Formats: C-alpha cells, sequence, structure tokens
C-alpha cells in the first residue's frame, strides 16, 4: 500500500514524527501528525499524467517548529513537483529518490544553507 | 563554503555521483555532474525574500536515466519551493532537512511510489 503510515522525521528512536493517512479524497493523499492544525506535520500528494508522455507529482509538506500564533503559521511550507516520462514495468527509477534524498542530506550544502538561514556563498 | 561539491547520489562507494559547482550568477547556485548536457545530474538553487518576515529557497534538480532524445532526454524534473520565516540565530531548524529526507528515504511510501509508476492507492 502506497497509502501508509511513515516516520518524516527520525530522530532515531526518541522523537520520532508518525505521519498517518486520513484522507485519498478525488485524487489527494493525505498524512498528518497527531497534533492540532496548528502543531502538526502535514504531506499531501497527488499524481496525474503531464501531456502525452510523462507522468506529474505534486507533494507538498508542512513542518512546525518546536518553540501571535493561535493557529496561525509558523510553519515551514515545501512543494515538490517531479515530472518523470513514462517507463517500462522492468526499468530501475530508485535514482531520483537517492537524487531527492542526496540532496536534503545531513552535511550537505543546501541541508547547510537551510540551517544557517544562508545563501550559496563560495 | 555552501557553494561546495557534494555527492547527491550515493551508491555506497561504487557509481557515487559527485556535482560541482559550476557558477553563482549573481544568484543562482548550480551543481553539475562531470558529463555532457544530455546526460549530467544538475542542481540549482536561488535564495530570495518572501514579504515581511520570511524568506523562499527555489532548487530544481535533473536526473538523468539513462534510459528522439539526443540533447532531449528521460529527465527527471524535481522543482522545490520553500518558504520559511525569519528565525533567531540560536535557534534549531534541522527539522526541515530531517523532513524533506524522510519524505524521499527508500522503503517509504513517496520513494515506492515513483518506482512502480503509482499512486497513493490501499
Amino acid at each position: 500500500a502506497t497509502l501508509h503510515s511513515f516516520v518524516l522525521v527520525d530522530n532515531g528512536g526518541t522523537g520520532n514524527v508518525t505521519v498517518v493517512p486520513v484522507s485519498n479524497a478525488n485524487g489527494v493523499a493525505e498524512w498528518l501528525s497527531n497534533n492540532s492544525r496548528s502543531q502538526a506535520y502535514r504531506v499531501t500528494a497527488s499524481y496525474r499524467a503531464s501531456g502525452a508522455d510523462k507522468r506529474k507529482y505534486t507533494i507538498k509538506l508542512e513542518v512546525p517548529k518546536i518553540v501571535e500564533l493561535p493557529v496561525s503559521a509558523w510553519k515551514a511550507y515545501a512543494s515538490i513537483d517531479l515530472t518523470i516520462p513514462i517507463f517500462a514495468a522492468t526499468d530501475d527509477v530508485t535514482v531520483i529518490s537517492k537524487s531527492l534524498t542526496g540532496l536534503f542530506k545531513v552535511g550537505n550544502p543546501i541541508a547547510e544553507a537551510i540551517s544557517s538561514q544562508s545563501g550559496f556563498y563560495a
């Protein structure tokens, strides 16, 4: 099942965040941490076709900060649109995922930049 | 230096993909694999202010899959927009990354969905 509960944040066992499936309504897949709107981790995902030869994916993530904001959004917002051409059932496309996870890997440039409130400097 | 070479694809030593900073054209960052246009792994990144109290990140990725298309290609295209408000120097926001990786961690609903050329079903 593609729609199943998963650890979104892995702190190594203690302080893990689990998002559970709460909807699959007319296209949109929705995951949600067991919190109140304001404090909940969110994941939304759709899957459609882009023109003739490709498939499109629209993912959205909302992560709250620990620490004006009754129900107000002191959340970080992410939006991903991955457009991949249709491939034969025998092909291996694990690549894109490993590249995505490679982007946000801790100790990597971009991962490091998001943490310093910094840009990309030489 | 945020503009520093990194491993985007980690295959456990043999067949890793290193991306090197090639430009920083007065804004956008750009990492490329030592390959000809057609076959290279590509990364880009902007960093700008979104209104009064937040900042935005604009990341795009091109994942060539060795799989008509000479210069045109079986490229997987990703595009991330990450809106994050202003946070104190002392603050820990590493949860953003941890979340980003979670989402694309292999063995997870999403990594699993982009493989089978599937959507979110039960």
